[PDB]
Formats: C-alpha cells, structure tokens, sequence
C-alpha cells in the first residue's frame, strides 16, 4: 500500500478532524469500495457516526462514493488523494507569493473547508481582509474576485464536475506543474547560471498548457519564437540565444535536447532526463548523509558504470581493497545502480520518517498537555493588566506562577516542535520529487 503509507494516512485525519473521520478513513482504505452499511458493521460503528465522518472526508474532496451493482451506494478512499494534505501549505505559501495575500487567503479556506462556490469564498476573504485592514478602507470585493478569475484562468482554481454558485477547487496537477517547473528552473539555475534558468522558465510557461505534468519530454519550440516571448526585463540577442541554445541541448545533464533545425533550431525539454538526474542528485547527499562523503564521493563514481562487479571498483576508488569491498557491500546493502527501484524505495523511508515525525509532535502535546493551558491562563492575565491595573508587581507574579524548569521545556518542546516542522517540510518536497519521477516513469 505501504503499511507506512496507511499509517500516515490515518495520521493526517486525525490531526485534521478526528478518531471519526480516522477509523472510518482507514477503514476506506483497507477494505476498498464498501457501502455505508458494510461500513458501520465491519467497524463496530453505528450508521450516524459512519454517515458524520463520511461528511468531512467528501466535503474535503477525497472520499469517493459511487453507486454499485444493486443500485447500493458505495463508499471509497484514494491514499494519493490523502497525502496531499501535506503539501497544502506550500501550496498555500507559493499563492501568497505569486498573488500575494489575497490569494494567500482565497486557496486557504478552498482546502480546509474543500468544496465551496465562487461567492462564498469571495465574500469570506473580503471580511477576513477587512478585519485586517487598518480599520476602514474595506476589502472590495473585487480585487478579490480579480485573483480568483486569475487562478482560474492560470489552472490554478477548477470547477468541480458532475456525476449562486455552484463548487470550486484546487487544481494541486498545475502545482505539480509549478513544482516541477520551478525544481527544474532552479537546477539549471544551480548546474549552469540565471540567464539559462530563465530561458528554462520561458520554455515551461509556453509548456504550462500544451504539456502534462507526468509527460516525459514536451512540444517542440523554435528559436524564433522563444526569443519572441522573452521576457522583459532581459534584453538579450538572437546569436546570443543561440550560442546559448547549442550549450544547453549539448550538455552532459541534458535536461533540454534539439528536435529538429529546421530554424532557428527546433528544441525540446526532456522533462524524464531531468527528473532523474534530480532523485540522483537526492541520493548523493543522502548517501553523504548516513554513509558521509567518503562514501558519497564513491557513490558519485558509481554514477558512470556498476553496480557489479568489483575489478573497476577498487580500482576507480583510489583505496585500499578491504575498504572498497566494505563500502561496496554497505551500498548494495539498502540497495542503493538502480535508478527507479531505490528511488521507489526510498519514497517508503520518507512515509516512515515521517511517522516519527507527527508521533513526536502528537506525543510532545500529550505528554505535555497540563503545561498547555497554565500558559494560557498567564496569557489572560495581562488580557485584564495593560490596560486596567497595569501593576507591574501582578506581573512579578505571573512570572512566579511559571517557575524556571516549566518554562525552559515549554522552551524545550516549542523548539522540538520546530526541529519536526522542519524536517516535515524538507521531507515534503522531497517527496514530490520522488512522486513526480514514479509518475514520470508512467509512459
């Protein structure tokens, strides 16, 4: 499925909703497409609480519910679907980026709300923007409205089909474009220079539409054309573009190949190519991560010839033999050449991590629960002291309430809540890379 990939689900829900929506969820996913009533028995649950939870999952877009074979509605969960939910907030923060806080808003209610119209959304954030807004002024509605119509019309925002209104929701397929685009961009940006990149961002934004985000090489595109939509802040020249273009189609990495010429030159993107070489890239500062540098630079002479056998090993290692024969055995040892396999592999690594990840967070909560709330009064307080009865000596006492050790692991756990959000967040993108190739290597 995997068993991590379950257990991660079951996670998420939990976090999200509750043990409802969790058990049920889980149940969806374990025993595949079942009717409310094969539900509520298999789960030792009653019909209204299998009917409460099965609210929140569709709402939110992920269950699916179809009518089969005697006419009996049944009921299923989509794993893929369920994961999602962790790149929600780079997904939000990549909006609040490109149309700024507005749409920072607009996409954060579409998910954590799912389904919801054009209006609703746009009068939600309009009141949710006035009551930032320096007291007055008002969010106008149609601003708005504008990034709306914009995220529409970019892909970024899609309607929900057919089996003032009516639903809306998040097209996460031109986020993977995104993601995909831009982890190529930077890559380039990285392995070569800025003036490339750019190019690089000009192919993909004339292949956002005409091209998938599973295909593994685009549409071709001339020269001409390409340095006809330049972008403006570039002023660069034809013979330079050209120069430029004979570079990067003839480079080592191949991320971009010619098709034709024909002229000026027609030329593709080998979008397969240059997610391997991304996971391959992944895997050298993995192997530089539990098996160091020694190891890593090794690794990195594996990238030419090998696994199996040895002959050229030791000799291309510049070691002694015993040492070559170890390191060889510690990489195969995880397997580590097989491109797609250990990258398969690997993705299952991520969804345990992971586990660990929440079960710490969830557990440091719990653990730690009556801290919570002894905050939370100390914080009230001062509701009813800065303004009435500012007495700075009440103040002493509040800090008397909170002794020393209680407050440095308020400090302790705030700060392990981090070193997990963080590791949570570089293990997402991560995973989208991996994701994208398995999904790549689909042809």
């Amino acid at each position: 499925m995997t068993q991590a990939e379950i257990k991660l689900c079951s996670l998420l829900l939990q976090e999200h909703f509750g043990e409802i929506v969790e058990k049920i969820g889980v149940h969806l996913i374990r025993t595949g497409s079942q009717p409310l009533r094969v539900i509520a028995h298999d789960t030792g649950t009653s019909l209204d609480q299998v009917k409460k939870a099965l609210c929140v999952l569709v709402q939110h877009n992920l269950v699916s519910y179809q009518v089969h074979k005697r006419g009996v509605v049944e009921y299923e969960a989509q794993c893929s679907r369920v994961l999602r939910m962790l790149r929600y907030p780079r997904y939000i923060y990549t909006t609040k980026t490109l149309y700024s806080d507005t749409g920072e808003l607009i996409v954060e209610e579409l998910l954590l709300n799912g389904k919801l119209t054009m209006s609703a959304v746009v009068k939600k954030v309009a009141d949710r923007l006035t009551e930032t807004m320096e007291d007055g002024k008002t969010m106008d509605y149609a601003e708005v409205s504008n990034t709306f119509v914009r995220l529409a019309d970019t892909h970024f925002v899609q309607r929900c089909p057919s089996v003032d209104g009516i639903y809306w929701q998040a097209n996460l397929d031109r986020f993977h474009q995104h993601f995909r685009d831009q982890a190529i961009v930077s890559a380039v940006a990285n392995r070569m220079d800025q003036t490339s990149s750019e190019i690089v961002r000009t192919m993909l934004r004339m292949s956002e539409i005409t091209t998938s985000s599973s295909a593994p090489f685009t549409q071709p595109l001339s020269s001409n054309e390409i340095f006809r939509s330049l972008p403006v802040g570039y002023n660069i020249s034809k013979q330079v573009l050209d120069q430029y273009l004979t570079l990067l189609a003839d480079d080592p990495l191949e991320f971009v190949g010619k098709s034709g010429d024909s002229g000026g030159g027609m030329y593709v993107i080998n979008l397969h190519k240059a997610l391997a070489s991304l996971a391959t890239a992944t895997l050298e500062s993995v192997v530089q991560e539990r098996f160091g540098s020694r190891c890593a630079r090794i690794f990195r002479l594996v990238l030419q010839k090998k696994h199996i056998e040895q002959k050229q090993v030791e000799d291309f290692a510049m070691i002694p033999a015993k040492e070559a024969k170890d390191m060889l055995y510690k990489m195969l040892s995880e397997n580590f050449v097989n491109i797609l396999s250990a990258a398969r592999m690997l993705l299952h690594r991520c969804y345990k991590s992971i586990a660990n990840l929440i079960e710490r967070r969830q557990f440091e909560t719990k653990e730690n629960k009556r801290l919570l709330e002894k905050s939370q009064r100390v914080e009230a307080i001062i509701a009813s002291m800065q303004a009435t009865g500012a007495e700075e000596a009440q103040l002493q006492e509040i800090e008397e309430m909170i002794t020393a050790p209680e407050r440095q692991q308020l400090e302790t756990l705030k700060r392990n809540v981090n070193k997990l959000d963080a590791s949570e967040i570089q293990v997402d993108e991560t995973i989208f890379l991996l994701e994208s190739y398995i999904e790549c290597t689909m042809k």
